[PDB]
């Protein structure tokens, strides 16, 4: 579906998106934080731009009432089925974000304790600047001159990334499986109004092919009469 | 099926995975035995949530008594059907990661007696806190600098969990092997009321795609009619 | 569609495009906001000459009233759909250009302060017009010495170029989310009339095409009978 | 077939299982030995739950007699059917192992006499314990200093696998040739009862399926007509 | 079509072409501004021959009026149409040289300020004729010994031609927009006796082709009952 | 056929077993010669495993005579077919084991006189059980430290061992070539009651086939009406 | 056919053939030469063991005469056609050994003169058994150690055994050329006798098939009738 | 055709023929010039070989007068097209080994100049023997010492050869011409007996065939009653 390509095109844009963390103390939070965030809201968006029923959601919240086609339980339910479809391409991008743990090491890596994974006399010798300025680089994996407490300290912040990301994937499961036992108490067999209504629509537009085509078949051959001299209609004149 | 994807799909995410074993202590055990429990529980709610049938049991333990469409022992036979089929994708997780061994050698050493693979001269001299420090850092391959003792121990840990693995496979298909010589008496010749009960949702819902969309004829011409001037009708009207 | 296309296209010309940034200072900022700027405006009207609709809108402003086919409102509805379409492939390049940062390096790079990265001694002893030399040709990666100020300043610049790339994507997509949420009412089904015009026109040309082949019938009997001294006609003579 | 599957698979586990012999004295013969056994015994409980014909065996077992559908005789040849067909997965295993020679390796290479090999003076001058310790490391490549006396007792050992293999190979052939001589006097054309049975459980759950599914139509027409208001029946109605 | 196959043929002629940019300062400028225009003209010439309806066009402009089939101001579209097709091939090579840069590289590398991109002390000490000698071998990879002064005068000279290479697409995608904002105007739906004596030929040779072979099927008879003794007809009687 | 498959099967154990030679004196020739007759005894017992007909031979000759269906002279015909089919994958193990000459150079190594290809003085200085030893290193490519002598005998004995594999692939094609010029006289048109024998056995089990089928369709349609309440019959009453 | 498939085998046995030719002086020649002449013999009985129609020549030779279904004429024409296609397999192996030289190189190479291509003062201080034994290592690459001599030599009578292989493809075609000349007149049109011999045989088993199943049809079903007590029969009645 | 599949063969054995020249000057002329010429004669004669009209006209010439069924005049037709089909093989052969000059280098390389490629006092100092020695290793890439003198003459014939295959194809291509001009006259419409004749000759086998067959049907059935005790015919009986 709609939801199959946006979970593959969600994967598929962080493998080729190139990670370029910054390594500043004041832009090290914002960059690895910022594309935690800033990508769901972008994949959501996307997830009601894509789905044509929220252009349907729209002209029926336009009108007053009188005029309204679904009960207001009804458009809310559309409100809520294009809601939870649409947020699986953010939870699989803040999924594999986590698993991957480059934007909690890029976020999260001027907060760190630098004598838990090796040389301390590294940092004694400088201020409390220069010490923000030694530790943001751990990211950045050719400004940093030390491999052994580069290699400790990218996998403690890995690490603690993938622990945050299988309880994320575990309050998300637990959250949908919620849903899976409330909200076919919620929807309460009205979606076959919305599929009435959904079926109501598509023939609609399809009859309106039929008799407009049907109308330019009426105007094509008066104008083909008027164009050489000539009138003429093979199997077309079959709905003529 | 759904589970001849899962189980395929827990082995593709072991793959996929890139095991990142901190080395330290206090986070060693967490992460290696949370790995190996924690997948499991999401393999197992993944597996509540993608099938349906969860849904319309949702549903009957909704309702009171007296409008309720099984038996309370053919409901309890819709769990049990659900939840030994939900169990192949967490013991193919649990089996493969046995097998591999990582996530044993993650947990457990800190565990080791390091003198029965080599050198008990690395250790005497360092005090307790830095005995786990230099134990802890084993499955971690490029913190380590020996390589003997570390060869020596991941073989003796990666031979303790796949003795693990099988005896876990050898309970798992003894015990399913008891579930094929009992729970068919369990079952009794309930799943024909299950499976028409299954027939008669589907063709439920089927039956009010056809009305509806006939429905959906009746006020389409009458909306075509009002739309341009014209009703028009191809071998749609058949069903109309 | 031909928008797929284009977007695509946009996306391959990027990938087979070599940027070749100079390294002066005044042509810097022209090569560099150039090429974000004058690839769109390419695209879009690439996006005006491949849509044939704009043939038929342009000889329908070029008539005087009385005569013109739709109203005003109706050619404005045209104008806009043509134009929503066609601004996908602009906002594949710039977001394209904006992720990969190679853009804003060429562009901003004399606008560094270079104290932030490095060596200041680098600059020291350098006049101004030295000064922006040295700096010019930061993203020129053959013409600078200095590795590790080349790479503290092109990652600064990669990531401020994609934090650009994302607020970018984030107002493009709520702009297009609030015309799914808008337009539809501005539109008013009028596209039926749009329609009826499309079906109109294309059944026409295609009645000019049978009656004309017709009238090829007749003048070419006449013609092979005063060519060699025969007339024949297969099953050609069906429509004649 | 099912036996065909299991045959691939069980030389297939045996490929991407990766042998980590530990190279200790106490746990070399419980791993290398367990290795030979404990995937035959699940190979083997594995070819009785995948073989369904074990839970109709299951049902009939659990009945007192006068209900019983076949003779006792009967019961005990779907018993030797279902044996010798499930054991072909086992000794594809323990053919594979034995050719291989890595499990006789790791299982009796603290038995050699060393003198046989080489070097007589690797063993004078160490306790009988380290005299264990010593060549219990021979399986374990990467442990073991010698490549000469590793090279020739690996040599050794892989023949008497080999050897073990064949006449292995050679009498589950002969026992295999002795039941194409016997056995069809055991069965005593009893299995015509059997697949008439066979061929009676399969259309009894095939006739209950049109017949629960015409009961199906029954009950979703009736609950149709109670939906929106409208009862409708395409060619589904055939079977009404 | 054929204008599809001709851009994709200018554009492969331009890959397979193995640059060979003389180094001598009276032949640069003939040899690089002369691939810039002359395979334009060749391959405007070759949109000429490969459109077969100048020959009809040829033969039109041949005859005296009286004759002619078409008004003059058929024949001036007949003229435009064939005209702004032939076009893409040469403006896709127009467009690609640019880009690549290769063309401007060899022509306007004697034109350079060698002061602006190195060391002025290549050129001081060398009469004019020798400074035309050092800078006309820019181009010529292999016989400049400077590698500065060389990458960065073909990266100003690999600007500068792109800059040319998108205002040229920005000049040439304006001018076909405006002939899709005028031209249908020009043409006045006399297309459509365009497409008469189009279909007016294409049958005529048709039945030329039917009558003829009518023509070939009586001689043929006549001239086999004088070849061995027998005349001989199967299906092939059916026209006769 | 399967006679095509196991000659396919016979070469391709070969490729894909390790050849793995020890190096002693009473172990090399039971190896070596052990190998070219073993799997010749076991290629021969799956050629009778996997022809079925054996099983059919197996209870004709366990009846008395008065009820046995053939005579002794047709039982004995089907013996020799059977045999004669099943001699193609010995036949061809051992023919691809004396052209690649590894077991001739295992077995007869021990037996060369190693003064004919090299250094005499290798064995001057050895006694006889040193002798041995070091003979029957030459097969084990490393562990032997002479390359001259080495490659020498495995010459000698791959040519010998071809040598023998021509002079067998010629007495065993001489001897197929006198069974196709006498072993018809032999059968003597028998192999026609064997085929009528062949056609009567494999239709019986087929109207086995539908008689029980259709009895299956009894039971069913009396154990459906006692199921839910309903006996239904599709086209399956065809046959009813 | 046969001979396209045995001229294709005889190329690739011997290319999958590894030539290891002795470096003695009393096994080259019979190596050598064996290798040119016993494959043949092998290749030729192998073209009449896979040519069925040599068993009923076997048959027809075997009975008395008045008997005899052919003229002793037209038993010896099957003779002359089953000869001349198998001797295609032959001559292609003689052909590719003799272009490729390594069996005239391993055969005559203890015939050379040693003065004509080098080093003379390689064999004077050699008797006459270490002549031979210094020359028949020629072929073996590994065991001669001038490489100049060995070049010249191997490529003097790869020469002469290409002028062998010429004039024997000449000989050779030259006879079937001789025998498309002459054996026409040979045959006489008897293979028309032979062709309805052929065909007389081939519908002879095709009708003993027919009737055989038919007969088998009776026995079936008396049989089927006495099985479970049900006789059955579909559309196999049809022959009935 | 035939002639297609022997020109690509003639190419396809001198591209996987390995050419190996002797270097001795007795042997070089008849090696080199022998494979220019005998390969031809061998690609001729298989040109006769596999043209079965030549069996026609065997059979033709071996009768007397009265009984011939053609003109003298139509055998020598007969001989002249396959004649000149079966020259393109030689020819390809031809023209291929003199384009690449492998066979006038080896043929031709004892005639050389050797003072026009190098050094003179290569050759000064040896006799008219050792003359021709020296010159004659110049094809034999690997036996001679200068790479100069090698390298300037193996050039020079390459390329007297390339204009001599350009001269052969010359004067090949106009001969052919000169029989496209020519030779349809010497036919003089003759070619409608042969092909009646070649279609009398094709269908009196096809109609020996289905009478053969026929006759094979009556003795079938007669043998197939005798054979069992019954007669049996399927649609097989349609012929009869």
């Amino acid at each position: 579906g709609i939801c199959g390509i946006m979970a593959l095109a969600s994967a598929q844009m962080y493998s080729s998106f190139e990670f370029s963390c910054p390594c500043m103390p004041e832009y090290n939070y914002t960059y690895g934080i910022g594309l935690l965030i800033i990508p769901p809201i972008w994949f959501f968006l996307l997830g009601f731009v894509l789905n044509n029923n929220v252009s349907v959601l729209a002209e029926e919240w336009k009108r007053p009432t009188g005029r309204r086609t679904k009960d207001p339980s009804v458009l809310r339910y559309m409100l809520c089925s294009i809601t939870q479809r649409s947020l699986i391409a953010p939870a699989v991008w803040v999924s594999v974000t986590l698993m991957d743990g480059k934007s909690f090491l890029c976020a999260f890596s001027i907060n760190l304790d630098i004598e838990k994974f090796g040389n301390a006399s590294l940092v004694i010798g400088m201020t409390e600047t220069e010490k923000l300025k030694f530790l943001a680089r751990i990211p950045c994996k050719d400004l940093f001159e030390d491999n052994e407490v580069r290699v400790a300290a990218t996998r403690y912040i890995k690490c603690i990334s993938q622990a945050c990301g299988w309880m994320f994937l575990l309050m998300m499961t637990f959250t949908a499986f919620l849903i899976r036992a409330i909200r076919p108490c919620f929807t309460q067999a009205s979606y076959r109004q919305e599929a009435y209504w959904a079926q109501y629509r598509a023939n609609e537009d399809q009859l309106f092919q039929r008799t407009a085509e049907v109308h330019s078949r009426v105007l094509a051959a008066n104008n083909v009469r008027r164009f050489f001299g000539f009138v003429a209609l093979n199997k077309d004149d079959e709905e003529l």
